[PDB]
């Protein structure tokens, strides 16, 4: 299955070139922008200057309206550069004039396209003012109509990570970390199979038409491994979207060959149990016997009928 990540405006653009730089194989990454000084510098190989005519190479300059209209001029080279794509990660920063007005319209394009189309967007600081975050939401919102599953992350929610000292781009790699993780997490199940199989089906089936979703991932060691790892893998200090309420779960558990049955249902019972819900879900496993003591539990969590 193709795997593609779109970097739609400022911040979707950094989110695609911090992740160049980290190191991503397998996926193709797009670069869509109104402004053309910012893609000249992007890292990624695909790379689209949409409303040319509309803007001069300029930016949106904070009205989405430039966005939304120098997206669909460009439909076509966008529709090109997806093209062969069975999955489509969107991802942008809302409350500008290019990510909140062209990210929805990227995102339209995919599932038209027949992509299994994912957002992941932000929402601005609260010091970026009102009318911004008024505008991010109306950026939300159309994204939510176009995506099968979006992943809201309020910016906010760095200032709760962080220390006194924490460096801004430090803070924004965490950001990035979500997005690259879901990522890399994807790519890992269509390759392997497991010894208790998860395939793109899996996914379609937990991401289809779904609205808000949680993605996590958890890495545990020692006693008490799948418990801990299952408790970080649902804990979502970054996202709008909590556990609670989910009521579908694409749950995998990797480990070395001493991963027990006991704790693969401990680790199940963690997830089932912070939902509220009887959760729907499809349960994967790999034995990895590279990771010796380690144990990594992986959730994708749907079902909040907010589509
Ligand atoms: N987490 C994060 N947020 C960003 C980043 N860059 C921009 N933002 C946020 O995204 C919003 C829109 O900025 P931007 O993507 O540059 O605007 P655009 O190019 O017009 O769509 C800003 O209001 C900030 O909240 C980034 O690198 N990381
Ligand atoms: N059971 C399998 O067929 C299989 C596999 F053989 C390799 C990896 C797997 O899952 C990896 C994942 N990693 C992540 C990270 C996030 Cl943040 C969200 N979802 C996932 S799913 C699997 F489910």
């Amino acid at each position: 299955a193709t795997l593609k990540v779109i970097g739609v405006g400022g911040g979707g653009n950094n989110a695609v070139n911090r992740m160049i730089d980290h190191g991503m194989n397998n996926v193709e990454f797009i670069a869509i922008n109104t402004d053309g000084q910012a893609l000249n510098l992007s890292k990624a190989e695909s790379k689209i200057q949409i409303g040319e005519k509309l803007t001069r190479g300029l930016g949106a300059g904070a009205n989405p309206e430039i966005g939304k209209k120098a997206a669909e001029e460009s439909r076509e080279q966008i529709e090109d550069a997806i093209q062969g794509a069975d999955m489509v990660f969107v991802t942008s920063g809302m409350g500008g004039g290019t990510g909140t007005g062209a990210a929805p319209v990227v995102a339209k394009i995919a599932k038209e396209m027949g992509a299994l189309t994912v957002g992941v967007v932000t929402r601005p600081f609260s010091f970026e003012g009102r009318k911004r975050q008024t505008q991010a939401a109306a950026g939300v919102e159309a994204m939510k109509a176009a995506v099968d599953t979006l992943i809201v992350i309020p910016n906010d929610r760095l200032l709760d990570i962080v220390d006194k000292s924490t460096p801004m781009m430090e803070a924004f790699k965490e950001a990035d970390n979500v997005l690259r993780q879901g990522v890399q997490g994807i790519s890992d199940l269509i390759a392997v199979s497991g010894e208790v199989n998860l395939d793109f089906a899996d996914v379609k089936t937990i991401m289809s038409n779904q609205g808000s979703a949680l993605m996590g991932i958890g890495v545990s060691s020692g006693e008490n491994r799948a418990v801990e790892a299952a408790k970080k893998a649902i804990s979502s200090p970054l996202l709008e979207t909590s556990i609670v309420g989910a009521q579908g779960v694409l749950m995998n558990i990797t480990g070395g060959e001493s991963l027990s049955l006991f704790e693969a249902q401990e680790a199940a019972d963690i997830v089932q149990d912070a939902a509220d819900e009887d959760v729907n879900m499809i349960f994967g496993t790999v034995i990895n016997p590279e990771l010796q003591d380690e144990i990594v539990v992986t959730v994708i969590a749907t079902g909040f009928d907010d589509k």
